[PDB]
């Protein structure tokens, strides 16, 4: 049930769902983050099927994101989110469709 493929699939798909939250994090759109709870769970379990230390760390960092969300502190949420991504080698998505706000409509930016 665990293989190099399952690890890559989880890291790719769920890591990308998490990276895609960049705009929501910037905007303080905490609902979007809460709507990706499963991406956090399945990244943490699928990327770390055997390494309990890394999984425990990832769960703690996830909890930190949600503690910050409950505080309503946008800066704290961004700090926790960035820390989680950096610690777990989840790379941000290419920021040249993050051409957001540079002359194109909001409909274009978020479609």
């Amino acid at each position: 049930a665990v293989s190099s493929a399952t690890i890559n699939r989880a890291r790719g798909l769920y890591g990308d769902r998490i990276a895609a939250l960049k705009d929501a994090v910037a905007a303080g759109d905490f609902k979007a983050i809460a709507e990706e709870k499963n991406a956090f769970i399945l990244f943490n379990s699928g990327a770390y099927p055997t390494n309990k230390a890394k999984k425990n760390a990832a769960i703690a960092q996830t909890n930190e994101i949600f503690k910050a969300i409950r505080s309503g502190d946008k800066a704290a949420v961004k700090s926790a989110y960035d820390a989680y991504m950096a610690a777990n080698e989840i790379r941000p998505l290419p920021e040249i469709n993050s051409n957001v706000g540079q002359g194109y409509s909001s409909e274009f930016d978020f479609r």
